[PDB]
């Protein structure tokens, strides 16, 4: 059988673009493909998410068209990340306190998904990835398709989705009050969960799939054209010394860069993987740099109207153009998924 | 055959445990089994690390004898770490420069290996891993033992190690003038390189092991008493929500929250990986705990005398029992590794 894993990587209003793209590719099957109320949830087997990559697939498991999430997304972006505290970063204000609320967040996730659903009365298989800092051990949120693993059961999927989304400098780390832990940013550990989401096909959903190879897994790792950050060569001759606050600049530029540090150790090892059983072909990734944007103003959080634009025009022009010409992003899609028994 | 991969965790001064324990692991090699000249790091076909780990791998590849590095270890632990600085971190000096300084490190570490030494000049292969931040990509420093990979065949040992050791808010970013490049700390991808190594053994030593398998393979995988490390409950509960500058204290939270995600991770994944395949024998750890230290007092730079003494306490008592009882341990030092020529 054929296995179809959905990877969203995480990077705040990039996740905007992730969404976008997601959307322009439902109206592309709705169109030429002659379906109606088509959601694009329901072609995979699982939906690996991280930060508001993760929220974005809480939101496609829940049952919720990808059109409907770009919605909420566009509404709930300006709400998310207000220019406000955008613009007042400085280093007096973050000493006090993190960037943003998490409370506009939450709200913003209670109109995508809702307050009251739980992992259990979910019908497709979803991974939240997490770094609970109760116990200091990555924490995945996942459904229920394990009998040796369901706990989470019990767990709103409001909470997965703000435990994931909480950068550690740019948010609070989020209290479940259930588990009376704190969760942090799943981009800590894995920002490219597509790695981790293979080997939870390969050894965790034995259940559902007994006989699963690396050869019949195909994965479709939504980027969040935020691959290639770095920090700029000048900001670190400048700064590479004592640092006058421009090197880890209150911690955004820690944490961006372990964010992006993992991603490319884990698209690396997925893509040796690959490369080693020679199903390279099976990895499809819809990532590429913004041609008027040099690779250090790569932002987790940019609400202006500029930056929304040119995610929303890269969305969709690499929905059509990846359609039209790359075969696999057509073949995910032609068959549903079949929804998981708890 | 039988491939043998020696890991070394990054803990800082938590090394000093590491380096003690393979020093009285040679004292009882050479009492039990009668031999003369013995050099740890002679059994092991590869010789991974991270940090201090990263700069003892270097160390035992270079051809040194583990006590001469733990006699190294024991003047360095108290020139690397000073008291000074390490009570005087405070806010307003964090705020201007990192911890610390690299100078003490760079003569540390050129009194163990070297200056003049290259990659080139090293007789058994090792990777050192740090994330270069200038490309954002993970820097893999290795020995010329894939001629597909040879970019760090004229890179100095001091280079690699310095470049390893940078923790963030530890120490400043390492320049090589070679690349026109500065790098971080390996800990921040991978803090147990354990699983980074079998994927190299696999994957990239495949020259001198074109046969090989996870099932011959054996890592030994040294911890620093660092596994279970955890933010306060107490500091949580008191400004987690509110993100005072208690958590996230200057990043040294953020940090090193990262690299124990980051461990727990890989070892998560190489531990389900060797039970998937019934090889759960072939990974060892001695990584132990502190029976009499909370958890979240876990300091990564923590060189006072009652630390040092309870780290070499530690490595000594572990060695005893575990060579006592761990025939896996024992299995390790049988017949030395074999040195690779380029």
């Amino acid at each position: 059988s054929e296995i179809k894993i959905l990877s969203l990587n995480g990077g705040g209003v990039r996740g905007l673009f992730t969404i976008t793209l997601l959307a322009e590719l439902e109206s592309i099957i709705e169109k030429r493909e002659k379906c109606e109320n088509v959601k694009i949830g329901d072609y995979f087997d699982l939906i690996t998410g991280t930060s508001i990559g993760g929220i974005l697939a809480l939101g496609l498991a829940s049952g919720k068209s990808a059109r409907e999430l770009k919605e909420a997304f566009e509404i709930n972006a300006t709400k998310i990340f207000p220019l406000k505290r955008f613009k007042n970063k400085q280093w007096w204000n973050l000493l006090r306190r993190s960037i943003y609320e998490s409370e506009p967040l939450y709200d913003a996730v209670k109109s995508m998904i809702g307050e009251t659903i739980k992992f259990e009365d979910l019908n497709r298989r979803v991974m939240i990835t997490s770094v609970n800092l109760s116990t200091g051990k990555p924490k995945f949120f996942k459904t229920p398709h394990n009998p040796m693993f369901t706990m989470d059961r019990e767990i709103r999927l409001i909470d997965a989705a703000m435990a994931t989304s909480a950068a550690p400098t740019y948010f609070k780390p989020h209290y479940i009050e259930k588990l009376e832990n704190y969760f942090a940013d799943g981009g800590l550990v894995a920002n490219n969960p597509s790695y981790i989401g293979i080997r939870e096909v390969l050894i965790d959903m034995k259940n559902d799939f007994p006989d699963a190879k690396p050869e019949n897994i195909k994965v479709l790792n939504i980027g969040t054209l935020s691959e290639d950050y770095c920090i700029s060569p000048e900001t670190l001759s400048k700064n590479s010394g004592k640092g006058y606050l421009s090197l880890w600049n209150m911690g955004e530029r820690i944490v961006l860069s372990t964010m992006t540090a993992n991603q490319h150790l884990q698209r690396f090892m997925l893509l040796r993987e690959f490369e080693a059983l020679k199903i390279e072909k099976n990895y499809v990734e819809i990532d590429e740099t913004i041609p008027n944007e040099a690779a250090a103003e790569i932002t987790l959080d940019n609400a202006s109207e500029g930056c929304l634009k040119a995610l929303r025009g890269s969305g969709k022009k690499l929905a059509a153009e990846r359609y039209t010409k790359n075969e696999e992003l057509r073949n995910f899609f032609l068959k549903k998924a079949e929804p998981f028994v708890p």
